[PDB]
């Protein structure tokens, strides 16, 4: 078989785009996904993301596969990506904003005219439950800078989903703040994205606060690894930040690709995120 | 503003293939090669490969630049690779062999009837001054099993040349045999690659003989870094194995990515490398 | 004056496309279409096809010249190459649907992700007089294997229409299967053509079933003659074999210039089409 | 669809040609401005696709406006509709000089002289905008044509047996730098009506014939008057065409080497008539007759 | 820094077009822009001209500056080269129409079969204080062959706005018809530009009837002086030449650099112009 | 529309000139890497199109940096908005020198040799980024200027009546491998408001005058004190431009001649001051001025 698709990346997080609009169900397994995925072997890439039909009203909706080829329920430096493949495919100019379905609901990104996309990413959910994770809510139903023992070690964690889970630590329990570049992410990542406390697994940021408008981090990616950005990884630390008092609800995030800014609007209790995203070749793999 | 180009890996170390037969002059620049590498923000590879019109009667010329950038002199795993795409571009099936003008000089890949690609690789170099290194022969020539210091360590290491610059080590001086993936590659890797006795830098080969007929290896590349594998690497690393008399001329090498079979022909000199090639997708990359 | 086109063909059916996007009357008259369409004084094409405004909310309205002048009221292959002409017009990429008014009533190309088309066909239509033909109806209110008396000689047709009429024929009455390319269609072809059964004229599609889902064709086209495909005309042949009980409702059809896929929906009663549309020169021509 | 690299890549390594076509009674051709370069354009293979009539631009064939050479204002080369490249051709050098005449902004009477396979020929646009060629001289040796057949008058094949498939016809041989072989019908047999024959069975055994070692163009020919012809021909590369201007010269040759017709002629060909002169006075034939521009383009290659 | 941009010119009304799609703001300021336009010194144009994002649902929006840095509300020559500059940048091919916002409002442009370009300019401003001029309406509140006295001496004007003011004439009070070419514009001109009763100056425009279908122009811009076109000029001066009853709606306008189809449709008050567009070369200039 | 094959092959966009845009004192340049041959890149009829300044890049004219010739570093040629080929252009070497530091990524003080068709030119790029050049010697004999005038003093033409249109005017005439009439004023007639002159109108009776067989560069002079002089140009095939750099040489050495002015004048052009120092010591000319770059481009053909 062939899969023809186009690779974009945001902030380097990169993403093999397939036109789906024809059909419900995605034009590959999971399984195949995992192996486009590969980046020896295969075309490369963080994950593989699937425009499709619209759903009860929505211009489209989007689905994707992580490179281990577990599916997440959003993405958001793969939805400004998402939106710039339509506007290609569609010829549509300049400013533009679409409606899409995704496993978090609602979420609506919009060109700006710069090339950039500002994503509407909805509203954070804290319920522990939901999340979800097996912490204990320890301010109302929502785990805010509450002790998670990681291999022996007490870390404190806040944790929201964005639709997809997130645990966001400034630092260990009783310790200092975070110098990220000095962590160790294949070794210690694996430890909190596999952790009891994350029946679904989990995404982890790790931060470190410039100012209470800047913040550093990195990311573990659930199924994908150390990524060079995760949007909804920048959209729940800043959450964090804020329900932990270190931060103002507008920041500008550093990641290890670049700057995304991110406002966590008080009016709405919905989050912006703004960045760029960007076509990178146009191919057909072969599938097996 | 626009590459076409094919996807190809030999054992795992994957190329980006242009067809460049209509011109003497690679399609793109260095600096857009080392670009197009870029895992993340490009198309990702360990390098790019052109097929150029033949020289002075080659059927074909290849000319390829590492990820970094850098224009090294030859690399099997490539021209395995640089095969199956002539194959398919020409629509040959079954056995074929072809003559590639490289920098290392002429270079003879011909496909099996079983489909995999075994390469007339030329002749190893091993006179110092040639490889280039500045370290002393100690053999002759050649630079065997001598005293390298690595940031205030010494290791023996073992030099030969397939065009390109190859520090062949089985361990450090005075030391045990290796284990391999207990290398830190990132981290040691860089010491040997940029030392100050390779001149033109070197391609790093760590080795543990499974057997006489039988070696384990990790490479850290010249302008590539850790790779799952290196042709011209196992085929110098061969050459090393046999001139420290560790191991015999006919060898299986494993790489990372998967095995390679080598001999070293005392018959003639040369060095035959058979292994796989696959295509796995092509497209057009903005330049 | 002079009219600006772009050449394309479907599987050797070629067309000259025009813009005609700016009005609801098409930019040349039939006696021009006629005058282009000739191959040594003229352009060269099988037919002049229009892209005009859209008609109760379609996308656009597709009209049809044949090279004779007359205008019939769809075409298969001339539709995928009307749908490749608008992408490029508005600059789409990939995959589109377009809703597209003809005298056949809604037509709905889709672009593939190889490029080809997949165009919703609509339903045929089986009622004898509103093929027309002055054929009785034998089953049902369809001529189906019936007899015509052509030149004095008893073929068994079957009549179908997808907006414009078809003949199906699989062979003579009480006569063996057909050995399409034995036929000589310049003697046969206009026989049929301009019976006085058909008062429309008819497209004649002769018929070799190769298997249940497999079948060859050549077709004398009302205006046009001998073509090298016929997009209404194949679809209109699985009608046929399928009312015949020669075929199933999905198959290849094998025409001179290539084969396309047909299904017969059950479930819809819609028929798909799908084939290849290729973009040939772009020009000026003299009228 | 299949993974295919290979055709992957031809797909993006298309490229394009500007073109103008023209036809001289029928007989039309791919016009191309290669003034620019002593090399044509495009190849043989990629005209071939050009001039298929249903895939590509459709023509008789490709003709090349060339530099002069060796003093000529220009040089014309051509390649038939099968690919192949014929030492000229009458029709296409009237479209040549309407071309010309076009490119250059000339109204009225021009002449231009034109280097080709056959040797100098000279186009003169007339003052009623016809086009009258100075298509040079026959050439008459058998083995020139060239022919296998013996020469049996002299060193030129005139009315001469040619058994093809079995069948004696006889046959004239001449050549203007192309081969003909113009026949009047079979040995011991009636004049032709020509409009009979089957030219897609019987031309092919006449265009790959064993007796001539380059293939050959064919003319078969009707006698109405001694000054006017009929005729229908089968062409080596290009078929059954409605008009051979090369091939109307050659046959009216022929018609005077068998004593049939005069050295001014009318021919009638089936896109339309041209006047055939052949000069005893200099032994060069003028051939007159139209050329029009039809459309311009752009192809993919 | 550098300012990277494409020269064109309309009738040799010539213009630096710069792609200023990424922000509402124009890439250098107004005194960067007339050092830009100055011929000896800098690249040489009437005017820099910015196509930037749409506006209130527009696929874009236009803005210029005149070589003398001022910022003038539209520009008809320029508005064809920025028909043809999107096409260039987006590689459209065919006929394509834009909605542009300008400081005139909304304009029009589509590219024609024969590559010129036609434009819907919008409709015409006649009522005096919004043209601007101080000149009392004489014809409703319309300045229609009004006197201006210009250094002393009586013209009679008629005045129009196209977003920009234009003040037309057809020779002095009581004087005869005008030999356009025998003006001494670089004289003339200024008087007009500069004049007491044009607020915010004005272009002027000096006309001759040759019939009333075909009239003769020279024009004194305001901040670019006596320029080979002016389409805004032409539109305007036909409006005027309409008003004094001298011409009809639509006509052909002469300019120094070649001719404009003009029309004034009673049917929707809007002017349409039509004419040609060419890039000239393409460049950085040093900021 | 009409039907026009010969429109739309031109309308086919040829090809396409890389350049940079210099100036010096507002004599503009389109400079152009011609190092890879002898043989200028474009004809002098696609320089004319490329000098018009709306139609075209716009320019007073185009320099080929060329490869040098008998040792020279490099060849200089010119060609002027007009088409023609003038020997030699001062404020254009500066230009040529900057173009060539540029190229050759040359830092600081740096002097080449230049071939061109007045001789040796050696310019010297100065700390301050000036360039001062050696313009060679200035040739003062009446025929090799040329001039049909006879000379007066010597074997020059100095303060020698011209009738310019029936007026009687006093010029002298020098070479700097092109040529040059300069004029203090009218014979018997007060000195020159040099601004008040309208060249337009007065300046193409001298650049076509019957007494200058290759036509020649006029420039009317002002002078202000005895080492300040002011000027304006009408330059041959090039009009009134900003400055001439060959012009403001020719200049000083007439107004020496005249016993007007000394060896070393500060002359002002309308685009600027020059340098100018006519050196006894060895009847060398040397002239310092500036020369920037402005932008950069690829011009269609
Ligand atoms: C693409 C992404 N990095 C999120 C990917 C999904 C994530 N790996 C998960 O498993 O939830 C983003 O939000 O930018
Ligand atoms: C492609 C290759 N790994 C060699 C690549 C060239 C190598 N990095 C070098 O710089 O010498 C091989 O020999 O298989
Ligand atoms: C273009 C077409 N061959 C139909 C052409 C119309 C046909 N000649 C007719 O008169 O009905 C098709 O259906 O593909
Ligand atoms: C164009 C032409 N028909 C001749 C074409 C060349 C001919 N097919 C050949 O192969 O000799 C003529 O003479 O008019
Ligand atoms: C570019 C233009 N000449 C108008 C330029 C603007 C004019 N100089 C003004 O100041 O109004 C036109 O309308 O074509
Ligand atoms: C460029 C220049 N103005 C001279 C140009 C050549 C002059 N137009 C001539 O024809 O002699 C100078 O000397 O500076």
């Amino acid at each position: 078989g062939v899969l023809h698709f186009v690779k974009y990346h945001g902030l380097g997080n990169d993403f093999i785009l397939v036109d789906n609009r024809d059909s419900s169900e995605p034009k590959i397994t999971q399984e195949q996904a995992a192996k486009l995925c590969d980046r020896n072997f295969g075309v490369g890439a963080d994950g593989v993301i699937f425009a499709m039909p619209g759903v009860n009203g929505t211009d489209y909706a989007m689905r994707i596969f992580n490179s281990d080829g577990s599916e997440p329920e959003m993405c958001g430096n793969g939805v400004r990506c998402f939106a710039r493949f339509i506007a290609e495919l569609e010829n549509l100019q300049g400013k533009h904003s679409f409606t899409i379905h995704t496993g978090a609901g609602l979420i609506v990104p919009e060109i700006q005219d710069d090339g950039q996309v500002k994503v509407d990413m909805g509203t954070p959910i804290l319920k522990a439950q939901d999340v979800p994770t097996k912490l204990s809510g320890n301010k109302g139903e929502a785990v805010v800078e509450a002790e998670l023992v990681v291999d022996g070690v007490s870390w404190n964690v806040t944790c929201v989903s964005m639709g997809n889970p997130h645990c966001i630590t400034f630092g260990k329990k009783g310790g200092p703040n975070l110098k990220v570049d000095d962590l160790n992410l294949p070794e210690i990542g694996p430890k909190f994205e596999h952790h009891e406390m994350f029946p679904a697994r989990t995404n982890t940021e790790f931060v470190e606060v410039l100012s209470r408008s800047h913040l550093k981090m990195r990311v573990w990616e659930r199924g994908a690894g150390a990524t060079l950005a995760c949007g909804t990884g920048a959209c729940a630390l800043v959450v964090a930040a804020v329900l932990e008092g270190r931060a103002d609800r507008k920041c500008t995030v550093d990641l290890p690709g670049g700057p995304l800014e991110i406002e966590w609007k008080q009016e709405d209790n919905h989050i912006y995120m703004t960045g760029p995203a960007e076509a990178v070749f146009y191919g057909s793999a072969l599938l097996h």
